[PDB]
């Protein structure tokens, strides 16, 4: 039945052509949008018609109606409003063609253009009133109804169909856009300077992540698509760009769940001369403000568990807590952990914690794998009243953060935590070229035992680090998920436009 | 000789470390900029010392000098700017360290802290005064000096060396994010709206070019990173996104010059219900109110043939010149390409332009490739002292842009042109799914006669279409391109921070 609406309306077309007409109209001009047209006529009285004025309007039938053959009713949407269409015979200009037949082909979902007047019907509802109506662009398929897509994958793979059909996704693309709005010019009044680097590098480095490769064929180089921005950033700094950023997608290749999309926005900024303390302080006046921008609260409600549960209240009110990651895996395990922490002691006292609790054993089982393990386990999930930050991570965990001023092998991260999930990574930096040659290094190590994700050496920042990096404090944004909390979505997939789909 | 002070200053660095003293101090609190000292001072009185002012700044060390052990002098640079910093002997803090220990070890590219007062010399020269000076990150290299990086790859390859030493640099790149944030509010203004679309897609579309390709392990699944924006563009068009724009990085893999890098910056806006003549409008507000914006006039200067040559004017005064594209070459070929354009009559008579005059013939010489090779060669550089657009391309050429209502064979597309080089390419928009698919269908007889350029069908981007396209018109801009000419730039290394280098 669908399939023969299709044909029957592409045939309509094909014979359009045939009896001269061009389908598809080059230019109409409009006077007027849809939400002009409400603010302008909203205070009409009822049934009141301002015959002598004619607008030109456009946009999409999505209703359709008739009283006999010389009452005709529309609705009629654009920008995300919509106004009713009153095609009443009486008003119509048969000069343009008969009434009916004029009508008689109009289709929900066909983009139409009116020549008409403003009122009110009897009923009050504020109309346009065609004189004429023109057929800019046809729906060929028919739409869903505005509850016939709602467990689809046709969202995701078709994202005009749910941005016509689904009044919410519209609004949660527009707050993301917001969000990022909000962001920019949060960092661009404190002194900060935007710019782009690379997205393909001979090293994809700057966090743990397996890459994605490609090839440029003149050059007959392999490359990788970033992971991070963190190392050109970084890099600008030594060139004296001493507050600078970047918002854009980065690329990690593994696997696709509710938090995790192939590509995805972040935003990292670098500070020169500021630290984790700076740091700890934007992350909680960030948030806190961005939140009471959107909403005029701190306090917001969020299902976290679907939109069929109940909703749990997240409080963006600052100072948030700050949990230090060793001493609180300690508590929670019962376990005290080792002094070096690769020592196989320490490894075997792991590996066992993962075993007595049966959690998964990652593998290989490094030192840094498993303190990452553990953490999501037992502490990931210590709140969900409030963002709370992860704190004080080992230097085997964090190759490129400043060593802990005070706490031997421990350095100066924060890590912001919502309802479990991570949004925010951030530390006083490393700049000792010296010390992050040795990071690298170990690292190598690391990828000597099967791990993948490890981070190459890229040689080009070692050097620029010989020049002279500033003490500075950097910090990263995982935008997506940041919208998906503001939006209250459970999914990455409802804040991306196309999300990554099995094929 | 660079080794052997990377040798010393690495040494030093680690005996500082043996004697206790930490040379990467963790957080120095810094009081004051050094443009904000620079304009909070500037009035201060020659010779005139402010004692009772402390403040603490920070900057890098580019100049060294002394007048022997008593006084230091220094050039103290952040931010682009630059002051004195004059060390006397009478204000040192002793208490903290010895004097002359002190400032013996600092070297020209150190990053310091200095805990002082403000003043100026006698002669009027904004300084500071350190009562202490503390090491906070070193300059292991020798940097190069006021004129050291004229014609390297140093440049490109170290552009943080370029950012400290050549002042243009950091101008040139400004200026860039200028031109994006003001590109950014005038659509803003205009009620767009801002959205990302996904760099890897399964078919890249938008625009003839070749694409790179990469692997999703996970899902097993092979990715084209994205040649343009335009398709889910107009898809979000028909979404209902009436006003939508994408600023970001495209992809192409293809050959590398002074105005081909192979990933770069595009911007492209859907507008409903516009055509090609609201594009035409907007190209010239956008062109001449930016260049009015970052200049205060709408004449510009551009070195076209190289800082060693004259320069030209390139007048960005409304209305700019319209070249129809078949026309032009009809007339300077003296010759009627008769319709259809592709075929082989018409595609033996361009070929037979193209080697009557030494042209080099494209391979495979195909109607929509030949054309292209003609206008490159005879029409391109119409106009240098002003932009202009050349107009009304054949469908042929044009895929995705919609017949034109009262030329037939041709579309309602506008390319804009500076200096002989493209940085502006829209039309009206084709939205008739049928006639879409036709055009694919063509595009795919190229691509089998070896045009590894031409656009593969994206049936998921015909579907769409046949739920509606509004009448609409798209326009892209080269902001790369753009920002070479308001730079007065002749290759795009020059406005991308990291441009794609062959490794070394
Ligand atoms: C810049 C950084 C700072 C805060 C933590 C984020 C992790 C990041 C992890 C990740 C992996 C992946 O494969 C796909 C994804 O979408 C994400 C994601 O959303 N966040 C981002
Ligand atoms: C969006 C579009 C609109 C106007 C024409 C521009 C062409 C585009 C062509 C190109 C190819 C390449 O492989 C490397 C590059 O840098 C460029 C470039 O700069 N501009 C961009
Ligand atoms: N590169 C980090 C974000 C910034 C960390 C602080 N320099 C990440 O991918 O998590
Ligand atoms: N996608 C085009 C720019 C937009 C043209 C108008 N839809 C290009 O890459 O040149």
């Amino acid at each position: 039945d669908p399939r023969l609406y299709f044909e029957n309306r592409s045939k309509f077309i094909q014979d359009q052509k045939d009896k001269g007409i061009n389908p598809y109209p080059h230019k109409f001009e409009r006077t007027i949008s849809i939400p002009e047209f409400i603010e302008k006529y909203k205070d009409l009285g009822n049934g009141e018609h301002l015959e002598d004025t004619i607008l030109n309007i456009t946009g999409r039938i999505m209703r359709v109606s008739a009283s006999g053959q010389k009452l005709r009713f529309f609705d009629l949407v654009g920008d995300g409003e919509k106004i009713q269409v009153l095609a009443n015979y009486s008003f119509h200009n048969h000069e343009k063609g008969n009434f009916a037949e004029c009508y008689d082909k109009i289709r929900r979902g066909d983009i139409v253009g009116i020549v008409g007047f403003p009122g009110k019907s009897k009923k009050g509802e504020l109309s346009i009133f065609p004189k004429e109506t023109i057929l800019l662009s046809a729906c060929l398929h028919m739409l869903p109804m505005k509850y016939g897509l709602k467990d689809t994958e046709i969202r995701y793979r078709q994202r005009y169909l749910d941005l016509l059909i689904n009044e919410s996704s519209r609004h949660t693309f527009v707050t993301r856009t917001k969000i990022i709005n909000f962001l920019r010019n949060f960092l661009n009044e404190r002194g900060f300077f935007e710019v782009e680097t690379p997205m393909m590098n001979l090293i994809a480095g700057g966090a743990n992540a397996r890459p994605f490769i490609t090839h440029h064929n003149d050059l007959d180089l392999d490359l990788y698509l970033r992971i991070a921005t963190e190392l050109p950033l970084k890099m600008l700094i030594v060139g004296g760009i001493d507050k600078v950023y970047e918002i854009g997608k980065v690329f990690r290749n593994e696997g696709i769940d509710n938090t995790h999309n192939p590509e995805f926005t972040s935003c990292e900024f670098y500070w020169a001369y500021a630290d984790y303390n700076d740091l700890i302080k934007w992350s909680e006046d960030f948030f806190s403000q961005l939140v009471y921008h959107l909403f005029g609260t701190y306090k917001i409600s969020y299902n976290k568990d679907g939109p069929e549960n109940q909703p749990i209240e997240i409080d963006f009110t600052p100072p948030y807590p700050k949990v230090s990651i060793v001493e609180e895996i300690e508590k929670v395990t019962n376990t005290i952990l080792e002094q070096p922490f690769d020592s196989n002691e320490t490894i075997e006292k792991m590996i066992n914690i993962i075993k007595e609790h049966k959690i998964e054993l990652p593998n290989p089982p490094t030192a840094a794998k498993l303190l990452d393990q553990l953490a999501s386990h037992f502490i990931e999930n210590k709140y969900n009243d409030k963002p709370f930050f992860i704190v004080e991570h080992p230097q085997i965990m964090s190759p490129l953060a400043k060593y802990h001023r005070t706490k031997p092998g421990l350095t100066e991260r924060l890590e912001m935590f919502i309802c479990g999930k991570e949004v925010l990574n951030a530390y006083t930096e490393l700049n000792d070229p010296f010390k992050q040659k040795e990071c690298f290094k170990l690292q190598q190590k690391d990828r000597e035992k099967g791990d993948t994700e490890a981070a190459q050496l890229d040689s080009a920042f070692c050097t620029s680090l010989e020049y002279g990096l500033p003490p500075t404090g950097g910090l990263g944004l995982g935008i997506d998920r940041i919208t998906m909390f503001l939006t209250n979505k459970n999914s990455i997939k409802d804040v991306i436009l196309f999300p990554t789909m099995r094929p």
